[PDB]
């Protein structure tokens, strides 16, 4: 599987969206799993889930690696509402366009916020819910905020540079030997190719600050079986939010990976893939 | 499989132990997994792991459900050293007697302390390490101590009664509908059959208080791949000790079950069995 | 100062309350501090704040030890709304009746919930806010719920007895040598004198469960300078809620007493009195 | 009071120290309080405690603002042992030279480690112990390490620059409006005046990593009355270590300031001064 061979576009119409272009990468043909990426400059579906798409397809799923609005090859947008909800509407739009009745959702940081909002707004359209360090769930009981990683994320948005990108990636990853030239250059290319997404993200954040993403009060509404994952060493979203989700969602479990930042799906790909595939098959 | 059909005895000789009788229940014939029980009155290997022995044997393991010294059908003993270490010596004694070179260990509360001490003392004799709410790892950062469940455990030791047993089991289990007459009567029988174990446990606790069990300072020595499980609703051993283990053991991961007390292996048997079997096969 | 010499009654009219009798104990004549008690059977203003009223009066305050509705010598009531709000309305009613423009509030457990609701509903009528382990602020990130102490509180409500009262007091207090015959008999007398309050509390709890008390979402509205106290060893309200308040209230500080249960004002009276008096004078 | 008018030097001889020059600033003449500074480049006694020395002297104490070895105007040194212990020996040396029988200690970060080691090694020479976010107490249960601030501290040590100093100070302080030209230029001057301290600190850290500072196992030995302070928003030393100290020291209390980094004594000087003075007078 390659980015090019799996690349697709679909125009969506849902709520505020009118013929809005969504890019995604699709492989496989079984039960649908939509994987949703984080919010840093240059993020996208393929790069976030590169180590996961193959094994999930091998397991029998149809994997859709979705670019959220205002990221990668999806249309540019300035959002005046919290991103989780707007992104969730885009997932619904994509599902309607493709005739997908129910999807399992996997979401990391901003994508975990998206997945939470989707489960709240469209409970009849979600199967299982996999939450990898979801962002925007209010204050931490231990971590000063904004967290170290989020400061760097905003610095890169405002002053994009190759060196600051490298600094951000060093904070994202526990094992900094995963930062090869290929992956650094690749993310840099995503930033260079669409400078307007960076501007727009900052304008959006002014209109709808991170506090607006906090759906904590509604977590008791979630009926989907939920699998929460965290990196022990996550410097972007605080580990105690894994406990917040565990206490407030009805049917949840929490798995914490040691020696791991924001991307367990990268740093611990084999264990991540096995755990999540087992959850989807058997929970 | 039944308790009777799997029941075995072996005399051990290791350090202080001289022809000391150990009871265990054994089934299967593949790689050995020794499962180690908790410290409440009437605890034993069979009752603690009744929902687990079958699936593990089906998966290809040889399962040994060990009665620790001073519990169930093993010999009575008064211990003047911390129980984790003494119990670990007994595991070594059993392994030597049975010609088992290496075992995977699964240990709950007192059995998790045992398994930790075994990994520290005999690193060349352990495979993988599965720790289910291990006891005696020092103070909690949040939970007043002694914890609610441990108070009840000591009350039952001192004043054994059917009603206090029921009270203890109600605190052990999140879902109190698991407390059938069969299981209540069965544990009561274990207490009634060996009153001297209760006396002896209390004398032992005076000679070696719970603070003596704390091996926190040595956790960095553990080389075994480690899988830590906790119940979210454990009223016996504090949830933040799961984090303590995760931070201090080199290769660990933490899984927390919602709606679960001290016995995930009972309340969430199917998920527990799948996770642990997958860990043993693939981690 | 004695209970008898300070005892007063006032009829209140506020919202649902119509000529509702409120008992309180008053001493001193300077700036008003209203102290609000907990929710266990037999609770009341005098017994909760016996070690505090003298020093606060000596410092120049007028102290009002208020009996909340459905406790001690105040009128019996069945509440169908969360107790914090109903109690806060009663404080307002008392203040209006006595021509008190602004009061400092001190509140313990249920009284801390009361004080929070008062600050939210009547911001122009509160001075400073002192919160001693406020109850009902949602789930803990660490403590299974209902907490050990709250189970005992409900047991005593349902099956009042001298022995269960003693058990509850043993859990309330870190230092169990504070439980003299005088204080045990005194609380027992409060329970015996008004059995209907016990019945009514249980009916109220059915109509408005503890989750209904959770005002977490509104904490950002509080403008009052806030001093949060906790006992390290509190088995009734979880220590991490002290952190929740600290993160969510604008101008707060947190003081945690070691070797202390729910009643710092009893177990650490001198330090408590000095700290709170200094806060009222100088913060 | 000024730095110049209070400046003194004393040669010490204790253990490894032979005619080792210690700089300190002294004012007042009552009971002695020795205040011990943090470990960042350019740290020293005067700058760390500038807002505190006056009020403490006004309260009747003799204040000694000590420069630890390898900082500010004290002699340069490469340490091969953990800094807390070496620094504590220097405090003892200073006390012996000046005929001070007992001192109260106030210590921030590295100075809190110093104060802990002093209380452990020389219990008959300490009065009360005030610990402001002490450093080196092992892993956090929540914070990835090295913490954000400590990374910056090491960056400035290795690559000193005015801009990196400003970045470090922005992370130290919750309220960044406290960073005036005066204070920025002043700290820069301390760095410029003694470049060898920076080199030496880095060599020392190689010989004795932060894990070597962890005295957690010995905290139960401390008999001194202890007052632990933390900033809620401390990005250098993790807030859960305040709880670790509270659980493991016999007679401790914990005060957490909101909207506060590593330096409560700066950001909340008036409240800090009142609390600590009250503790010294009355606890
Ligand atoms: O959601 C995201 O942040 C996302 O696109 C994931 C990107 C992974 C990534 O850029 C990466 C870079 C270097 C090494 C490993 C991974
Ligand atoms: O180690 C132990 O505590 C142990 O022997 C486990 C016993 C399980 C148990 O007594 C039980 C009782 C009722 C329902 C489910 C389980
Ligand atoms: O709000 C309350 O729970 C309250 O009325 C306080 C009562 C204190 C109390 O009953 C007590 C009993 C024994 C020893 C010390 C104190
Ligand atoms: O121990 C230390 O880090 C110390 O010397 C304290 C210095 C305070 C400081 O540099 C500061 C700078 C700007 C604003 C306020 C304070």
């Amino acid at each position: 599987l390659t980015e090019s061979s799996t690349s697709k576009f679909v125009k969506i119409n849902e709520k505020g969206f009118s013929d809005f272009n969504i890019h995604y990468n699709e492989a496989g043909n079984g039960e649908t799993v939509i994987m949703l990426h984080g919010g840093g400059p240059g993020a996208g579906g393929w790069s976030n889930y590169y180590r996961n798409v193959g094994p999930f397809v091998d397991a029998g799923y149809r994997v859709i690696l979705k670019d959220s609005p205002g990221f990668n090859k999806s249309d540019a947008v300035v959002m005046d509402e919290q991103r989780g909800l707007v992104n969730a509407r885009a997932v619904k739009g994509l599902m309607d366009a493709l005739d997908i009745d129910r999807a399992h959702l996997v979401g990391n940081s901003m994508g975990g916020a998206t997945a939470l909002n989707f489960a709240l707004e469209y409970p009849d359209r979600i199967g299982k819910l996999i939450l990898m360090g979801p962002g925007g769930l209010g204050p931490s009981m231990f971590a000063p905020m904004p967290m170290e990683g989020i400061k760097l994320l905003f610095k890169l948005y405002a002053e994009p540079s190759y060196e600051t990108l490298k600094q951000m990636l060093q904070v994202f990853l526990y094992d900094q030997s995963l930062i090869t030239e290929e992956l650094l250059q690749g993310r840099w290319e995503a930033i260079q190719r669409q400078p307007e997404h960076l501007k727009n993200f900052l304008i959006s954040a002014q209109k709808a600050p991170l506090s607006t993403w906090d759906v904590t009060a509604r977590l008791g509404e979630i009926k989907a079986k939920t699998f929460i994952t965290w990196g022990r060493d996550d410097r972007f979203v605080p580990l105690d939010h894994g406990l917040k989700l565990l206490w407030n969602i009805d049917d949840a479990r929490l798995h914490v990976f040691s020696k791991c930042g924001q991307w367990a799906q990268w740093e611990h790909a084999d264990e991540f893939n096995r755990l999540v595939i087992d959850f989807l098959r058997h929970a």
